[PDB]
């Protein structure tokens, strides 16, 4: 019969091998207990303990003297032997009985420390000893003669802490050992095999990476004879540390994209565009090995006006997107045959039957007129984008039509399924426990699915757009985004050894739609920027860039606590347009300011930001 205990813990290392987290080891003194000894055979053990182990303060409280003045049977019997007119009630009378003020010797004073200790432990449980820290004769002596004090065995205990740093957030936590396995998901764990006493990530990376973190389990069984009074304890194997993980993540760069956050965040707190921003969001990553560069994030609470960091945010709130998605619907467009390589429609107002017209940014100054949809890209045409909506559903505009919705469930099906292709909607593939995936509504109207056609309708998380706008950049392959880069060893002082194994991308599927009109969409992200058209919407990615940005910009409307009509400027964006080796997005919603959106800009600092730290142009 044996008993486990958890081992040390692995580590985690940002890209740069800058450690996360912390181990604080420390050998301590493991008491087992045994419906068998007893009062007396607790003392026995007590003395013979003290031999070994300091202490100074014994600070005890008179409720525990009694019960060791108790010990002794014979005195519990002559003790009561003298109360007048159950058990542990009877106990509660006897204990209070004895006036305890009676002399112990100071070194006295000191088992009966221990013995408070060592009694405090429930039967069958293993418990420990607040002790006086140890060295290593001290230990390893007992080391050898457990056997000898049947019972006792020294034990490395251990701290884990997490540093502050901003990566801090994504670290999660663990199961501290005081508090073994948390019930809600524990049973499904003793059946894959789990010590009830073991300790493992509650949360997040500490969680997700459970496998291989886990440090091999320490062991010990014991013996005792037909009558089960314990023999002793022993160590079949003692434990090892965990393996640890490295991130695709390097500090000093999240690091700067946070201020570059709270820079630009400031200033729209100052100049009062942000007093209804709960606050903005940025992520980062290789487009083409779907490695994670950086995930930022700052909440902002507007109540106390307080700003508070986050970075969770990525992968935990939606937004409505905006514009930032049209290219999901042109190519659903396309998959559906809606679309005939680079389409020409007319810009026109879209009107139904007695309601409000519908329109784009430019639609009522420059009437009606004809337009590719590399230019619908580029002046960000909801026209279009909602004419092409029309199409899945199996008409064509006229002004003023009644519209059948028979093919409704079908249709928004349709282009829901394309947008699920780029990311949208659908689960990531993120390393992480829980992403959520959207709000995507069963329950939804025939408004709602026109509006869904320019993204003012299902609402998506930060993680979802990068991946996105990270699968155009990759010519349609959409790359599983992961935090972790490789995991490695140990060395002989117990940090960061060398590579197990490096984790390589994982191909999500291809969205399925031709090269050409693949390079169709690539022509529109690089006009959106480098365009010299009156309507061109985002030559703010081209200005001050150190490299060529091909990106989307975004704005969706509305409501806004008392208000007050406001708008979110998120901006999708990826670089160099030759050659992608960053795909970003950044949301910044219910921004007040309305007039010139700082999202574009935003990301255009952070693809600066990073070529400034690793520079991508080099043919
Ligand atoms: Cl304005
Ligand atoms: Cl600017």
């Amino acid at each position: 019969t044996k008993i486990t205990s958890s081992s040390a813990r692995g580590e985690i290392y940002d890209a740069s091998g800058k450690p996360l987290v912390e181990n604080t080891l420390k050998q301590v003194v493991s008491f087992t207990r045994s419906n068998k000894m007893t009062a007396t055979d607790l003392k026995e053990t007590a003395k013979k303990l003290l031999t070994y182990v300091s202490i100074s303060s014994p600070n005890l409280t008179e409720r525990q003297l009694a019960d060791y003045y108790l010990a002794d049977p014979e005195i519990y019997k002559k003790i009561v032997e003298a109360l007048p007119s159950e058990s542990e009630l009877y106990n509660n009378a006897v204990d209070s009985v004895q006036t305890s003020q009676l002399n112990y010797t100071e070194d006295e004073k000191k088992e009966i420390y221990l013995f408070s200790q060592l009694n405090a432990v429930g039967n069958f449980a293993t418990g420990t000893i607040a002790t006086d820290p140890l060295n290593d004769s001290q230990v390893a002596v007992i080391a050898s003669i457990s056997k000898e004090m049947p019972g006792i065995s020294i034990s490395t205990s251990w701290d884990r802490k997490v540093l502050e740093t901003s990566l801090s957030s994504i670290v999660g936590s663990v199961s501290s050992e005081k508090a073994g396995l948390p019930a809600e998901e524990a049973e499904a764990y003793l059946k894959k095999g789990y010590s009830l006493n073991d300790r493992v990530g509650t949360s997040y990376l500490e969680k997700q990476y459970e496998e291989t973190l886990q440090g091999k389990r320490s062991v010990k069984e014991i013996h005792l004879d037909k009558y089960g009074n314990m023999e002793s304890v022993d160590t079949i194997e003692e434990g090892s540390k965990g393996n640890n993980i490295k991130l695709t993540i390097d500090l000093a760069f999240q690091d700067s994209v946070d201020a570059l956050l709270k820079s630009y965040f400031n200033s729209e707190l100052e100049n009062g565009g942000a007093k209804y921003s709960e606050g903005v969001y940025a992520v980062a990553l290789n487009p083409k090995t779907g490695a994670v560069l950086s995930m930022s994030g700052i909440k902002h609470d507007l109540k106390t006006g307080e700003l508070t960091p986050d970075s969770l945010g990525t992968v935990t709130n939606v937004f409505v997107p905006g514009s930032v998605v049209k290219a999901a619907t042109i190519s659903s467009g396309w998959e559906n045959g809606v679309l005939s390589g680079n389409q020409t429609l007319t810009d026109q107002s879209i009107v139904f039957q007695g309601s409000a017209p519908i329109n784009s940014w430019y639609t009522q100054a420059y009437g009606s007129f004809p337009i590719t949809a590399v230019q619908a890209l580029e002046y960000s045409s909801n026209t279009y984008m909602v004419q092409t909506a029309l199409g899945l559903m199996g008409q064509t505009y006229q002004p003023n039509m009644f519209v059948g919705t028979s093919n409704l469930e079908s249709a928004m099906e349709k282009l829901r399924s394309t947008f699920g292709e780029y990311g949208l909607g659908t689960a990531t593939g993120i390393d992480l426990p829980d992403e959520s995936t959207g709000f995507v509504p069963k329950e939804y109207s025939f408004a709602n699915y026109i509006t869904n056609a320019f993204g003012q309708f299902d609402n998506y998380t930060p993680m979802q757009l990068a991946q996105y706008v990270a699968t155009i950049a990759n010519n349609g392959v959409r790359v599983a985004p992961r935090i972790v880069e490789g995991i490695y060893g140990n060395n002989d002082k117990g940090g960061l050894g060398d590579l197990i194994q490096q984790l390589q991308p994982t191909e999500m599927n291809k969205v399925n739609i031709s090269d050409s009109d693949m390079s169709i969409l690539h022509q529109g992200f690089y006009q959106v920027a480098h365009g010299t058209s009156g309507l061109t919407t985002g030559r703010a990615f081209s200005n001050g860039a150190l490299v060529s940005i091909s990106g989307k910009t975004g704005t969706a409307e509305s409501y806004v606590a008392d208000g007050q009509q406001a708008t979110n400027t998120n901006a999708v964006a990826y670089a160099p347009s030759d050659n992608p080796q960053i795909a970003v997005a950044v949301v910044f919603p219910h921004n007040t300011n309305l007039t010139n959106g700082v999202g574009p800009s935003i990301a255009r600092d952070i693809i600066n930001l990073y070529q400034k730290y690793h520079p991508m142009n080099h043919h």
